[PDB]
């Protein structure tokens, strides 16, 4: 008496990276053995259950929202935070930070906007987030950006961070940065990390997780463009709606092509949230552009996958 | 032996604006009789014909992509567009302009970004394309854009255009663009629009449009901000994938309050795609943050509402 679980039927082009509003481009596979994979968003449990900072919005992740005060004798504002329906941010939340903030090491390049209640008057400026620096402190209501004024923003009026892409150095190794699985330090760095989504792995024998990637928009230098999502936002908004049970630990998907009526490969979805296939290597996979995933049946963390 | 239908069960603060990248914030009637209502982004059949330029993605609405060439004595570049898909554009697929065109005319600031394939460097500069002006002709393949910049974009390379807001001339009436009900010339001003989704308007005494509405964020001047959709993103990509036979011309819902348990209003969901309500005069309607649309019957433009 389990109501029947199902994936969407989109295509990975026709779906969102759930860590960057950009759309997916590929799926992707590699070893992540040597490092902890843990995003905060795009973090949702089969039966709807999201996770970390994870919220419904394809337009809000990496957002912030709130009000600004200048600093002096430079470009940079301080925003104390709003949450993400503009009301009084509660730091005592039982989240790692506001819904939607990013969950990674990196400096983020956008436009800093503001309308000003009384007559309707706005502004935007390009403006860059640092999410490894100290002064990114979102989990305790505060961060900073760099923006191309020093006088222009008002205070005390509501003013939006809409994120484009990241910039990189190029005085340093190229591509050294964005690090996307390097969680920033939310309430600053001396301080731990809270209420965070899990991290994961595959534990069986010859898997390796199977991401849903995205290229980031560039904005200086060489940036890392790479970006790698758990579960397309489509996905999350999907098991949120549908809240079916997990029948076991792992939801077998089949991927299948159209064109042929045959199977390219299958993989594991598992219940908290992630996907694995049975490779081993960094691989780009070619994928009909029709292509698309079927949930067949509930089997366990022991099923052994066809090699992809 | 229909499929059934069904309509998203997220609340409207849970979905996108169907006509540009931001949260819908509210629902809002107004009388539409003395102009003409036919956007061509958010427009799809109830059971999953995508219409006019709508595509699939929140997060592609408004958004260019192609390469750029610098107009002499100026910070201004013409954009020779590609596809949704990066590929060549082509001008003589049966649609009114690419996939995602913007479908008001307004100034839409946002980024325009560039890698440089061989070395993966990258630059990103505030950039503006005036969907009324004389070079704004998309179907023909090509866009302007005013940066500020008169040198940094490289020919040949990747482009992408990232919007986030819109501007007015603050030297005129406060309010007088963006004029969201007004397409642009996807060809020029000198050649009519094609294969557009149809405009839209209740026909029974007493209804009018209910509108998915959202706020622009403004980024100069005094704009006006205010962003209607016909149909929800989420709306779009459910239909889509669902694909459920019309049974007749109009779907019934009702909007239901989950903490008393009982309707608000019922509404007519048009198989074109478009929603109807009982209401006279412009109003802001007030709902339950929990509160859902639900499909109950079909019925046909016959059919009288209970007054909203």
């Amino acid at each position: 008496g389990s109501k029947p679980f199902t994936v969407p039927i989109l295509t990975v082009e026709e779906m969102t990276n759930s860590r960057f509003p950009i759309p997916l481009e590929k799926l992707f596979t590699g070893p992540s053995g040597a490092f902890v994979v843990q995003p905060q968003n795009g973090r949702c449990t089969t039966d709807g259950v999201l996770l970390g900072t994870t919220q419904l919005s394809p337009v809000n992740i990496c957002t912030f929202r709130g009000d600004v005060t200048h600093i002096a004798g430079s470009r940079n504002y301080t925003m104390n935070l709003a949450s993400l329906n503009w009301n009084n941010y509660d730091p005592t939340e039982e989240i790692p930070a506001p819904l939607g903030t990013p969950d990674f090491v990196g400096k983020i390049q956008g436009l800093l906007t503001q309308t000003t209640k009384g007559d309707g008057s706005t502004r935007g400026h390009k403006a860059t987030v640092y999410t490894g620096s100290a002064p990114f402190t979102p989990k305790l209501g505060s961060v900073q950006f760099s923006t191309d004024t020093e006088n222009d923003f008002e205070t005390h009026q509501n003013t939006k961070f809409t994120p484009v892409g990241v910039i990189q150095d190029g005085s340093t190794t190229h591509r050294n940065e964005p690090q996307q699985w390097v969680l920033p330090s939310y309430s600053g760095r001396n301080v731990h990390n809270v209420h965070l989504a899990p991290a994961v792995a595959p534990t069986f024998p010859g898997e390796q997780l199977l991401f849903f990637r995205s290229t980031m928009p560039g904005c200086s230098g060489y940036p890392n463009m790479d970006l790698d999502c758990l579960l397309p936002q489509e996905w999350v908004q999907h098991f949120y709606q549908e809240a079916a049970p997990a029948q076991s630990d792992v939801a077998l998907l089949r991927f299948v092509n159209p064109d042929t009526g045959r199977v390219l490969f299958e993989c594991k979805l598992h219940k908290s949230g992630y996907v694995t296939v049975a490779h081993t290597g960094q691989h780009d996979l070619v994928i009909p552009p029709n292509g698309y995933f079927r949930f067949d049946s509930w089997v366990n963390q022991f099923y052994t996958l066809a090699p992809m």
